[PDB]
């Protein structure tokens, strides 16, 4: 009795509605559309066709479409250099290509075009997270090798600003250079190059010469990242966007700080504080004309992902490794930033340990719920937490699979849609998880070592749960 | 709906793929929706790693681990998919891959191409014992048969066409020569010398129709009216024999494995003898001889028994031709007895180029495909009285067919031409009936189930492609 009876998978695609799931491959070099109503994948990319010889597929965020299955753009990047080497494939390339590109990629209801290549355009390779704008009408790249962030324009493709985070330790010593706290200093850069182009493409610009890869901000005290500015690096992460509009929230994954900017003036205003005992906020001075810094007289602990709640009242900074909890600031003063004050913690037991790690989010479209991945190295089963998002309390935790990443919801938050990724050399998939009564409904398989995933939004209310207002 | 209920209708089987211009090769477990592992080829510096044919080998426990072989194609196949990439100087690829699945993670074991020196990018075989394995290319015309533990070339032949019309148009309508020759190593510790794109005849391998675009003149090489267009060495599952498909001439070369001569040359088209002999002229060198070629031909493959072998005639005829292999000690004996034909059938298209026969031999299906826009599918039929039964519509450019070795289901996948919709597809085998699709990253011009026995390579990459 235990083999089934003929059974078609018709019923499985059909509760999950008409929604699109895009995602990048990190070393498998491709990005695919998979249609949740029928299985198939739309179409698909890889990046070595067209001459990039180290396409690590890393960041995505998709624009809104009126109609998906009709056509979509979205930008996906890609990391380059030594980051190759990282994640134990035995390769014998002795010379990594360059890489960092930042590709615009438009369906047209048959297949993808590879529209432009930004940082070809405008000289800033930058290869983490990829954040569309809350009107769908630009996106913000941050990289954490150079600690530069850029917000772009997408009808010109044009750079809107571009700005430098720097850490200055108050101890030399690489072990201490963080602990013992420093002074982070914001530099508003202009281009150097003919056309209004920066001069940061492929690795330039890197202070170490490979990404701290997921669990491992540590490695870098720890002594085992080489570079030429290690005590320099801060480790930019992200840009998420107030769903309210005018600011956005920097997240520097070494001195764990989310900086918030104007984007009207484009100018950072505070700096929230990660570690739980610590303050909510530090103050940020202006010191020149395009100049601001913080001091920090300790740093306790790394931080991971950001996010706003949909409706921006509350700002979610994961810190990780040296505490492991969910942070949670009350935001409902959309005037003014530098009252945004600290209003609950979310911790367990089971966190306590350097893994696992409080990691990437989605939350429900009424805020009630926030969907957490739980990051362990190998072996341990990674997983998903399901929180209270209105008393901040962890409700259940479900294993799901290796490597563990990022997480998307269907638009009618019916079903939270997520990746695992294999550490890029074990297994991989899929997995969807029913949100009335928190249990996965099925794995799907996937060739993908994604570091990201989407489902394409029809509306600009969805990006409020969208690659838009959290990692 | 919970999807346990569909994957619970299978039993435990691994579906390994190669990903084409994604440059992966994947396994998937069928019992969880899990992807076991991944293996992405541009990681490890083949710049142009278009993951193309592969077979794997008996395993006493796949889950634990298990090997296969898959081959690349490099040079200007690149460039005929409509990919519209701005690359001058693709990679030379032709690189035959060994790789081990631990239990955890696939291994990159060896690159027998570089090993040997034959570089050959068309359909991988496994032997009938799961002990060595062939690989074929039509762009060189070359074929060998490999020993896996000694990763060594037991044989390796190269096939060359003289026409009797040198225009490029009459170059096989008119017949020729066709010469059989025993290759030998040519360079120090026994090598041989086509690595990469050394040794193409013609710049890609044709495509489905495609001998009457080399024709017409639209397919560029260096000696483009002397090639055959090899595509697969299949195995006769009771040993001793394998059949060498070439398709322009539309004929199949039945090898003795044992003293590695050709015996006979099988000749596809309907209307024409069922064989024409194979003449020694010199002790490497073989000839066959044509006084005209009446259409192309693709897929062959023998039944599980071995008692039938089939030949897809495409182009000019549009059929399943099929001999009674039934007496084993001789070959020159193999005799046409039917042929499988359908009003919709004509022409090039559909191009019948992949096939899975049933464990029990009941029946066989094949692919049917089409280009762009036509929806290409699968056909079911009756190897018992040789009849077509029904055809199921799929999704854009449908290509290999695998089965369970229960014999329950029949796993397929189809590739979007390299740009459009691509899925693993899975059908029962008593309905008839796609009972689902799941997503797949890949053009994937070939798969398989691993086998856990010599029995199961009956139904896999070994007797048909
Ligand atoms: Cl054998
Ligand atoms: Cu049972
Ligand atoms: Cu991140
Ligand atoms: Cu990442
Ligand atoms: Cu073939
Ligand atoms: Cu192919």
């Amino acid at each position: 009795g235990h083999m089934a009876r003929t059974t078609k998978i018709e019923e499985f695609y059909a509760q999950f509605g008409k929604y699109i799931l895009l995602v990048p491959g990190k070393f498998t070099g491709t990005v695919a559309a998979h249609d949740l109503s029928t299985g198939r994948t739309l179409a698909w990319l890889a990046g070595w066709n067209y001459g990039d010889t180290n396409p690590i597929m890393h960041h995505m965020a998709a624009f809104p479409s009126p109609d998906p299955y009709k056509g979509f753009e979205f930008i996906v990047n890609t990391q380059g250099g030594k980051n190759l080497f990282i994640y134990g494939i035995p390769t014998t390339v002795k010379e990594p290509g360059e890489g960092f590109n930042i590709y615009r990629v438009r369906y047209d209801g048959t297949k993808f075009n590879l529209v432009s290549n930004i940082a070809e355009k405008t000289g800033l390779g930058l290869g983490v997270h990829v954040t569309a704008t809350p009107d769908g009408k630009g996106f913000a790249v941050a990289d954490g090798q150079k600690d530069i962030f850029a917000e772009f324009d997408l009808a010109t493709e044009s750079v809107r600003t571009a700005f430098l985070v720097d850490w200055k330790p108050n101890n030399s010593d690489l072990k201490r250079a963080w602990l013992e706290g420093g002074t982070m200093t914001i530099t508003r850069l202009k281009p150097t190059l003919p056309g209004g182009k920066y001069d940061y493409t492929g690795t330039k610009g890197c202070k170490i010469d490979w990404e701290l890869v997921p669990g491992g901000e540590l490695f870098l005290e720890e002594g085992k990242v080489t570079g030429t500015r290690q005590t320099n690096v801060v480790a930019l992460d992200a840009f998420v966007y107030d769903p309210r509009g005018r600011w956005g929230a920097l997240s520097a994954r070494l001195p764990g700080v989310a900086i918030i900017f104007d984007r009207q003036d484009w100018e950072p205003v505070v700096a929230l504080v990660g570690a739980k005992g610590e303050p909510s906020s530090l103050p940020v001075k202006k010191v020149a004309s395009d100049t601001w810094e913080i001091k920090m007289d300790k740093v306790v602990t790394p931080a991971h992902q950001a996010g706003f709640s949909p409706d921006g009242k509350n700002f979610l900074f994961m810190n990780g490794v040296r505490q492991n909890n969910i942070m949670v600031w009350d935001t409902s003063n959309h005037a003014d930033p530098t009252k945004w004050t600290k209003k609950a913690v979310v911790e367990d037991p089971g966190w306590r340990g350097s893994y696992p790690n409080t990691f990437h989010m989605v939350f429900t479209p009424d805020g009630r719920k926030v969907y957490v991945t739980l990051w362990w190295p190998s072996p341990t089963p990674n997983g998903i937490a399901v929180v209270d998002a209105r008393n901040w309390k962890l409700l259940k935790s479900v294993d799901i699979g290796p490597d563990m990443q990022t997480l998307a919801i269907t638009y009618d938050g019916k079903y939270v849609v997520g990746v695992f990724s294999g550490y890029q050399k074990t297994a991989s998939g899929i997995v969807i998880m029913d949100t009335k009564s928190d249990e996965v409904v099925g794995i799907l398989p996937s060739v993908g070592g994604h570091h990201d995933c989407v489902i394409v939004p029809k509306t600009v209310e969805d990006l409020r749960c969208s690659r838009c207002t959290t990692t």
